[PDB]
DNA sequence: TGCGACGGTCTGACGCTCTACACAGTGCCAGGGGGAGATAAACGAACGCTGAACGCTCCGG
């Protein structure tokens, strides 16, 4: 039995802390931080050709002091 | 000037989380200027006391 236990890979976020120098979203399990949307997804999506999950994955979901609120509201 | 070569300069060196941590050997005091806190007083204000005074229902001889 090994230690990749589902128990720890396990993690979920919708909005929790945000970085500082930054205002996007950290990382980590332990800090509830999201996922990273490197630049291959990144290029996967213009493959699609999906230029709104796109925007709205970099300027929505993140990096924005108030779309955020704005969208949780 | 053409030649290699000699050399410096410069760049990145797939992706993510599960994990993920903190950082170490040699001086010393006196004189003087400011503002933080405690003090006791002060000019003005309104806060109370004085019941008085106006007016009402009043039980009444």
């Amino acid at each position: 039995k090994l230690h990749h236990l589902v128990d720890d890979k396990l993690h979920a976020r919708s909005t929790g802390p945000y970085s500082m120098i930054t205002q996007q979203p950290l990382g980590g399990k332990a800090q509830f931080g999201g996922q990273r949307f490197g630049e291959m997804e990144v290029w996967a999506l213009e493959a699609y050709g999906a230029a709104y999950a796109l925007q709205e994955l970099l300027t929505i979901k993140s990096d924005d002091v108030t779309g955020r609120v704005k969208v949780y509201e």
